[PDB]
């Protein structure tokens, strides 16, 4: 049939009202009141300068849509696909089986990149964009962005595409018609770390969530692509590591699947950032290499966090000509990443200390067998991996590193740098650690396990019970942790942060439900740093939750969708 209510604005929420037909007022959709009532309307994330988006909309026909790229260069090929990927986006304001009326005014998207050259991935790239839109005439509407590159424009496409609602009760493709629009992101870094080790993820899961990301504005994929449950990275120089460690020949990423992936992500604004976890989380593809101690040692309690147990022997040579061909055959297919993450997971004394070659090596070198020689050992690796990825990527680039016992801030110093080395947080952000690491100069990536660990609160996959970091994580709690807080001065020391998600329990089916929309609550806090907390984004967050299922994404519900239809009834 044809919908029922209508809505009207009171006191900043969308009221549900009978639509009366003996009324000379017009009605309003759900939508439609929406994209006004609220502060910044249908928009996520919020701009961090001008966010004027008038009073008014305009009905569009939906086939006269046009893209015109203004200024040409090198990211033509880029340009001209998110161009096209543009009027896919808009159809996204329509709910599935509901068709809109072809009429209404035409569309004139026009691009301007002003430095159409660059396409290369930094932590000092320009995100920032401007965005005009104004009628043109009579029949028309001047859609104009710009920006000072190609990922500044990208993300005004993805706000442009917001600024459109759908009228259910009329069946009208509705713009905003007078917006005035600049924005640009508080951190560089915005990022989801998935974990494809634990559990495998289809090709296909992974760009769709990089669609997912791209569309809320985040810039950064790390792949944590190797653990000790498995190598599903096809290594050419290497092979034996994938073929034994990988859980099945199906589940495997080949160099033809991680370019599509790190092509798709190009496209769409999004590093791929490649992670070899060493010298701990190994195990599964170094059988019968001699490269690794402990390997399904039992009882795994004394010798590993998590089954299966496994390291890498440092005092062996050969190791590092792996290391070298491994770090080689990534740095050629994640070609676009101006970072690389080395793990740098907590290591185990006494894994290292049951290996007879390892402890020989330590006597014969004056070393003793105690915490601190065993910290040296682990220096000791970390400088020579440190050098083959440098040979490996033809360059010197950033690394990073997560906060362990080898970077505590006490002794960080002794063979780490502040200059080569990002460190990522888990550590809750009251810990002593972050201040100071700050205070030495350390940049931070922040995924504090307490509002940032995207695999707590399920069941217990050891034993019963539930998984270590329990409770389950809201999208209010990750929210409302802020870096600024955290950081208070050094604030600038803070790349930005990241969403992690662990798959000892989570895969392909449960990758969509995991992520969103909980990740674009951190895009929000990366992009705009709000003063403002959650409360103030509720009604914004369930509507890119609806976008999100509309684009696809399988993902978790947050509310009675009659709380969206109603807002201020559901409160606490
Ligand atoms: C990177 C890093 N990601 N997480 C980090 C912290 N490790 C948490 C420690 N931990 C635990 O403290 C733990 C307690 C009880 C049962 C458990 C079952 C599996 C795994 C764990 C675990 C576990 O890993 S460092
Ligand atoms: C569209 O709008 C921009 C910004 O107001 C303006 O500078 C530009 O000239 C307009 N383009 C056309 C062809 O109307
Ligand atoms: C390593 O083992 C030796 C005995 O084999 C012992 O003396 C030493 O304390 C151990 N080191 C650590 C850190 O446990």
């Amino acid at each position: 049939e044809d919908v029922v209510w209508r809505w009207s604005c009171d006191n900043g929420k969308c009221v549900k009202l009978k639509n009366d037909p003996r009324s000379s007022e017009p009605a309003l959709s759900l939508e439609a009141c929406k994209m006004f009532c609220n502060e910044y309307g249908l928009l996520w994330p919020r701009p961090t300068g001008e966010a004027d988006l008038g009073n008014f909309l305009s009905k569009i026909n939906l086939n006269s849509i046009e893209v015109k790229i203004l200024k040409k260069g090198a990211t033509d090929d880029l340009m001209e696909a998110a161009a096209k990927r543009f009027k896919e986006q808009v159809s996204l304001a329509i709910p599935r089986g509901s068709t809109p009326k072809l009429t209404g005014k035409a569309v004139d998207v026009y691009l301007v990149n002003e430095n159409p050259n660059e396409k290369a991935f930094s932590l000092e790239m320009d995100e920032s964009y401007g965005l005009r839109v104004s009628p043109s005439g009579a029949d028309r509407v001047n859609a104009t962005i710009t920006a000072n590159s190609f990922f500044g424009m990208r993300h005004g496409l993805e706000t442009l595409s917001q600024l459109f609602v759908f009228d259910d009760i009329r069946d009208h493709l509705l713009m905003v018609r007078d917006v005035n629009i600049s924005d640009k992101p508080v951190y560089p870094y915005r990022g989801i770390l998935l974990d494809t080790a634990r559990n495998y993820y289809s090709i296909e899961s992974i760009k769709r969530t990089i669609e997912a990301m791209a569309a809320v504005k985040l810039n950064t994929l790390h792949w944590h692509i190797t653990d000790s449950q498995s190598f599903p990275f096809v290594t050419t120089k290497r092979p034996n590591l994938y073929k034994f460690g990988a859980l099945s020949p199906q589940k495997v990423y080949t160099k033809a699947a991680i370019r599509e992936v790190v092509r798709f992500g190009l496209e769409r604004g999004v590093r791929v950032l490649p992670e070899f976890d060493a010298p701990a989380h190994v195990g599964e593809g170094w059988q019968d290499t001699d490269l690794t101690v402990c390997f399904k040692a039992e009882p795994w309690k004394s010798y590993c966090v998590e089954p299966p147990c496994g390291q890498l022997n440092p005092t062996k040579d050969e190791l590092y000509q792996y290391l070298e061909d491994i770090y080689s055959d990534m740095a050629e297919v994640f070609d676009t990443t101006d970072i690389f993450h080395m793990g740098g997971d907590e290591v185990s004394e006494a894994c290292w200390n049951s290996s007879d070659s390892i402890q020989n090596f330590m006597m014969q070198n004056r070393w003793d067998l105690d915490k601190e020689s065993f910290l040296k050992l682990w220096n000791y690796f970390q400088q020579k991996a440190q050098d083959k990825a440098y040979k490996a990527f033809g360059k010197k680039l950033p690394l990073i590193l997560w906060t362990s016992t080898l970077t505590n801030y006490k002794h960080i110093d002794d063979y780490l740098n502040k200059d080569d080395y990002i460190i990522q947080v888990w550590t809750t952000g009251v810990d002593p650690q972050i201040k100071g690491l700050l205070e030495k100069g350390y940049r931070l990536i922040m995924s504090n396990y307490d509002a940032l660990y995207f695999d707590c609160g399920y069941g217990a996959w050891v034993g019963a019970g539930n998984n270590w970091c329990s409770p389950y994580i809201g999208w209010q709690k990750v929210y409302d942790n802020s870096p600024a807080v955290i950081a208070l001065e050094h604030r600038d020391q803070v790349l930005g942060g990241e969403a992690a998600l662990w798959s000892e329990q989570s895969d392909t089916s449960t990758l969509d439900g995991r992520l969103w929309p909980r990740a674009a609550a951190l895009a929000e806090r990366l992009w705009a740093e709000p003063a403002t907390s959650w409360q103030d984004a509720e009604y914004r967050m369930l509507h890119i939750r609806e976008r999100f299922v509309r684009m696809g994404i399988q993902a978790e519900s947050l509310q009675p969708e009659w709380c969206y239809q109603n807002e201020g009834y559901c409160y606490s």
